[PDB]
């Protein structure tokens, strides 16, 4: 396959499916990425989230720093052969999460040095250390601005993070190695303000990258808000390239967000729910710790399609939940995996035959009675 | 397949392979049993089970009949149904967990009462109990004798028991479906003593059981103890039966005893062991958490055929085990489950071959090294 090719083979409104080719793999789109912290999406092996449907997942550059250790991982092989995932690989740069886990922090046009549990990311070393994995799909280093956001505030932010969208490139296309076998995702940021959006966008799309990430609006905002701000957001990125919507993944959430022009999508709610007892339904999420699951012989959820609810009953899983087992998390995250990856493929299906709209609409109404 | 039978097909000195075929399947022996607390082996799908070699599991009449309850496991479809495995299922009876794991308890000859985190349980609760679970293999209700202990107190201790045995029988038997269904298995006590245990033998064949478990030799004994009571106990006990070491699963335990005369076996070192890090391999174990490992590219075992060791390295284990990842778990107990069920089948196969006693020695050459 190319490097890297996206291809959209059907559209309705502003919703589009298609595929981005690339060399480990082809990924169908719209696409969820189940997160992997620490090598290892959390609860299940490489193969499971493959059999659950997903085409790529997703990796950080901040916790694998940190542990194992990226030049730890360069010099074992790469991700790919340490956590035996072979298909394509998105990091985040890092950006985000050292200042959400980070201890202590510096902030300066350089980058950011932290200390864990002292390191400096950069542009520059935020590049290097995906690199070092094997990233396929590289993020370019920014800062995701705090919300709310005065529009001062929010103006310095996304205007330090364009340069470092810059420096991030260079990075990049300096390693040759890198560039001719991974793609670059640019990072728009500019809070909820419209004038702020449309100069990351034209910022981002003069330097050119191979797809467009929103950044910025999973860290408080309500779907309302969101909702709004993709409104005129998405359509300020390229048509022709991918539209990534970073850490956004409630069910309704997605689904708005692909009637809005998203075409990616990652979050930890599958996974991290999952483990807390939470399970999705097409009638919306159930706590499976509840006493009314105790004696309850139905699957997880009455269509899906996903080993969990071809062989275990609500009551054995509220059973091993509740008395903290791990096949209780191995389960419900196999369950919720396969039922965001069933979301999307509906989804593809639905824009394919030209009934998203339709779909979106009776999707709703079930999912919120 | 008949409701039980036990053919031995080879011997070698005191050592014996054969099959125990029951209603749900074929048992190979001498077998290891995997055992599984609160209705699931730890860390692994049944079929994850299955896959590592086991024909059979352990289940617990203690922990079940707590959470999430014997009444309710049944009306929900029994075991089997419960946690997906279909295979035979050898529940023990609660005599030693009762006095292991309760907080406050209360023995006489009715049986004991306890309080958990007040119930009773006596042989025909037990039994009852093993019942409404669907065990396959009932374990008589005992009391596993405290080690040391002195004459007069094992004495009692035993005789107690063998009363027990004697209720656990024809409670067993009054229940149609229970006895034509299932098997019941006696437990020898008489702690290290061998006029005891010769007594414990001739009160259970003369009561007569499906099969013989030798009790208490899994709470203190150091391995020469052990050995030296299995060299006079076993023979003791029907040959033509079943020969089961109850609690008994360190490698070199296991192939002492067989060459001792038995024939099962349950343990959690596997298990627990796994979970806090230890990896069998045929040089010993190792503690995968050791910085030694931290750039292992090679398997846990360079000789295992499991999953676990054809895709991951000790450099990845490591690091999962370190950061506390659910995998982590997993992968070790996945592992070593396998590495269980393959010394079994070394063990089976040698037999057969009649080069046991040459295996047993190679072995331990290895292993302690
Ligand atoms: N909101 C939000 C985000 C979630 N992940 C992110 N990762 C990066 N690099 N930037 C961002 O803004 C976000
Ligand atoms: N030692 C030892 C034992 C391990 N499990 C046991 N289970 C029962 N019922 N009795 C016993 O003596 C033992
Ligand atoms: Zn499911
Ligand atoms: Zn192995």
């Amino acid at each position: 396959r190319p490097r890297f090719s996206f291809s959209i083979a059907a559209r309705e409104g502003k919703a589009r499916t298609g595929t981005i080719e690339m060399k480990r793999g082809v990924i169908r789109t719209p696409a969820f990425m189940p997160v992997g912290t620490a090598a290892t999406v959390k609860a299940l092996k490489p193969e499971t989230v493959r059999a659950t449907g997903a085409d790529i997942i997703l990796g950080n550059t901040y916790h694998l720093m940190l542990r194992p250790g990226a030049e730890r991982i360069a010099k074992l092989g790469g991700l790919h052969s340490f956590m035996g995932w072979d298909r394509p690989i998105l990091t985040d740069s890092g950006g985000y999460q050292v200042m959400s886990l980070s201890s202590l922090t510096k902030q300066s046009e350089e980058g950011v040095t932290f200390k864990s549990h002292r390191h400096m990311l950069s542009p520059e070393r935020s590049i290097e250390i995906q690199h070092l994995l094997g990233s396929d799909i590289v993020m370019a280093f920014d800062e995701c601005t705090p919300y709310p956001a005065t529009p001062s505030r929010a103006a310095s932010s996304m205007e330090r993070s364009m340069r470092w969208a810059k420096r991030s490139r260079d990075a990049f296309d300096s390693r040759k190695e890198q560039a001719e076998n991974a793609a670059l995702f640019g990072i728009q940021q500019g809070s909820v303000f419209e004038n702020l959006r449309q100069q990351s966008a034209d910022a981002l799309a003069e330097i050119g990258f191979d797809g467009y990430a929103v950044g910025g609006l999973a860290v408080g905002e309500g779907q309302d808000e969101m909702f709004r701000v993709l409104d005129f957001s998405v359509p300020m990125l390229p048509d022709d390239k991918p539209h990534y919507l970073m850490g956004v993944g409630k069910p309704d959430d997605i689904v708005g967000a692909v009637e809005r022009g998203i075409d990616m999508f990652d979050c930890v709610l599958p996974t991290r729910s999952g483990r807390n007892g939470q399970a999705f339904t097409w009638d919306g999420p159930i706590n499976i710790r509840n006493a009314r699951f105790s004696e309850d012989l139905k699957p997880l959820d009455s269509e899906c399609h996903c080993a969990v609810c071809q062989k275990w009953s609500r009551a054995y899983i509220h059973h091993l939940i509740r008395a903290g087992e791990i096949l209780g998390a191995m389960l419900m995250t196999e369950h919720n995996i396969a039922f965001y990856q069933q979301l999307m493929q509906k989804i593809r299906d639905s824009i394919s035959e030209g009934r998203f709209s339709q779909f979106a609409q009776d999707f709703r109404a079930r999912y919120f009675a």
